């Protein structure tokens, strides 16, 4: 495989050929298996290196998070889950430590560009296009990371890492909250792709967190550093529903913000009856 990826160097990115390379180490993921630990992880590698010079890799994680969340199971010790026809890859032993940690580092990678990207725009005192990719990105890997919040992990390396990306990513989605700051001052309306998948995050997400993090410290007896992403990414659509137009922040505390409850109201008092 060392052999494989050297060669690859050479392909012209475009070419025909280079496709031929891809489409086949897809098929090598897709057709085999092999617990062993470090050739799984090789291979990935090659198809992930090639795979991120056609088109980004979101998908793919997206699926292998998939195979990853389905074959550990689930963390309510009981769930029905799995789907196989993703990739012949991740086994029990291929996913759990190997794939989890490499999936995981790939996730990074795809952060640093949208961080890059957002970095770019907001440089800038053809450019709306580049804040649509930011975001099918982001949800897309949303999903991602909402795969892997719901699955039993091996407890030493696999949630450390986990719990790392998972407060990356509410950075990455802060900091593009704290982008519309700047947008909102001088016109103020917000994108539905952007409202949507904000809502995206309240419903995937951060409820799916909390019960990770307290599975984390039943299991056991950066979770404080999670915790800290999730209040300002909160804090700053706090201040984005009320600096621009639209409530963003009712669309994430479902649950505990309409909690406590009084018969009827005023309204209903007056306007109805007498």
């Amino acid at each position: 495989i060392a052999v494989l990826s050297t060669l690859s160097r050479l392909l012209e990115p475009t070419s025909p050929q280079f496709v031929q390379m891809l489409s086949w180490t897809s098929k090598i993921c897709k057709e085999y298996s092999q617990e062993d630990a470090s050739f799984c992880k090789s291979l990935m590698n090659l198809f992930f290196s090639l795979h991120v010079l056609y088109k980004s890799p979101v998908t793919l994680l997206r699926d292998l998070s998939q195979d990853i969340h389905g074959q550990l199971g689930d963390i309510d010790q009981d769930v029905e889950i799995e789907k196989t026809d993703h990739f012949a890859v991740v086994n029990l032993r291929t996913a759990a430590p190997t794939v989890c940690l490499l999936v995981l580092s790939q996730a990074e990678k795809v952060l640093e560009e949208v961080d890059w990207l957002i970095a770019k725009i907001k440089g800038s005192a053809p450019t709306l296009l580049i804040e649509k990719a930011i975001v099918m990105q982001l949800g897309t890997l949303v999903t991602f990371f909402h795969e892997l919040v719901q699955t039993a992990l091996p407890s030493g390396s696999c949630v450390d890492t986990l719990l790392k990306g998972l407060s990356k990513i509410y950075s990455t989605l802060t900091a593009f909250v704290k982008y519309y700051l700047q947008v909102c001052q001088s016109s103020r309306g917000i994108p539905n792709t952007v409202e949507k998948l904000v809502k995206l995050s309240g419903s995937h997400l951060t409820p799916v967190c909390y019960s990770f993090i307290s599975y984390v410290q039943n299991k056991s007896s950066p979770i404080p550093n999670l915790v800290f992403a999730i209040e300002q990414y909160e804090k700053f659509l706090i201040q984005l529903s009320k600096k621009s137009k639209v409530n963003l922040m009712q669309h994430m505390k479902l649950s505990t913000s309409r909690d406590f409850k009084i018969k009827g109201s005023v309204l209903d008092m007056v306007l109805r009856e007498d």
